[PDB]
């Protein structure tokens, strides 16, 4: 698939192992549009090590990390480029995010220094309030004060 | 599987390429029963033809007609007979079904000269309003007057 | 996984064939979690024989009697341990269960004499009310009076 209805159906293609996981966390609905949502955006760890992370708490007998990072990759709203990245917006952690320095096609962010650039493979159909940014580096915030 | 309580069991033995489609074009719903809908009726190409034509959009960087083609194959109604297929009816795309030619166990539309027979195969559970017909030739109306809802 | 937040996800580790067929018969329902539902106990069979007869069953022109034995399977109640094997409670069936015996880690039941034992490797996620059960031999009750159901 070339456009997308739902995020994981790019999830399927570019990382099949953590939609697994996902579904395994019972975390498909984070990921999923739903009526009175304002959208969904999803930031995808380009480093092996945020995943490799993800995966080992999430095979664990405590996988209680695993679902907590996630919930940080995951926006409950519709942010599809740079100049979305603003206002009340957080993760499903309640943390709210702040941006450092903006470019064409890129944000960085305080709290980690999450450094997030569009999926250039990612085009969502036109009705499709859904986004997903690559994080090349840093982290999503975990903790901070909360959005409101 | 032998007794169907959900059309995507039947697909996923005739074409489960095709049902993957469905799935990734988010119509899973249109093809599901729901406590609001007349039925589901779905029409399967039986030309490989027409599907290689689904296909070859889905997979496309504009899968527009591809979702066209979907939509115009599932029936909000549960028709199980040619006797039924008969009034205000129609698929996702709205247009109304106009038969123009009816036998026992066929009925050919117009608009597209639609052959379509049951499914030998096809059997809901007594609870289900599911219908499967097979499309020998032609195509289902992607155009036209609306049906009344 | 080792915790799981949903008994189809232990089922896939044990028997993927028997999650398709229930998959399949429009059972999934049945065996998640629902908002007022007490929760959902899941009685595997242990033994290759019962498995294979849904499994013949399924694959048949009338599943009904797969059906049946799959609902006889699965509990709408939240029962992890042989303390919490009373009252009011059953398959989705309708039949009551009843304990005849039970130990520290066992409990086996009246009409079919199955001998249940929790699955060593299912742990629910905290506070999801899932269990799972191993049934070692015998067999669940198919037919028997029915429990008091809530309204």
């Amino acid at each position: 698939m070339k456009q997308f209805c739902k995020i994981s159906v790019w999830l399927q293609q570019h990382d099949p192992d953590l939609l697994e996981i996902i579904n395994n966390l019972c975390m498909l609905g984070n990921l999923s549009a739903a009526k009175y949502k304002h959208g969904v955006t999803f930031i995808y760890p380009k480093q092996a090590k945020i995943r490799d992370e993800i995966k080992k708490h999430a095979y664990s007998n405590d996988p209680s990390q695993a679902i907590k990072t996630l919930e940080s990759l995951i926006l409950p709203f519709y942010i599809p480029t740079p100049a979305e990245f603003t206002g009340e917006i957080g993760s499903y952690t309640g943390v709210k995010l702040e941006v450092e320095k903006t470019e064409a096609n890129k944000v960085i962010l305080k709290n980690g220094e999450a450094v997030l650039v569009p999926a250039a493979d990612f085009k969502p159909f036109p009705d499709r309030r859904l986004a997903v940014w690559i994080m090349e580096s840093g982290s999503m915030p975990l903790e901070g004060p909360p959005y409101k």
